[PDB]
């Protein structure tokens, strides 16, 4: 002889964090890609001397389309 309810309590007591400073060396940042357009963009780890620009790699994908190691366009100097 007792009582059960099905649907227990769920308080939301999820949090955030978002921040938007100035560009500062923290760990792994870098330059943006100018390529990019997601807004905020993606990092840009490479860098074609011969283009003048940092791109990315998803953008280096498409625009640099290399099957490696390396038989495709340049990048900075060793
Ligand atoms: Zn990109
Ligand atoms: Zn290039």
């Amino acid at each position: 002889q007792k009582a059960s309810v099905s649907g227990p309590n769920s308080p939301s007591e999820t949090r955030r964090e978002r921040a938007f400073d100035a560009n500062t060396m923290t760990s792994a940042e870098k330059v943006l890609c100018q390529f990019c357009d997601q807004d905020p963009a993606q990092d840009a780890v490479k860098t074609c001397v011969t283009c003048e620009v940092s791109y990315c790699d998803e953008c280096l994908k498409a625009t640099h389309p290399n099957k490696k190691p390396f038989t495709g366009h340049r990048l900075i100097e060793p």
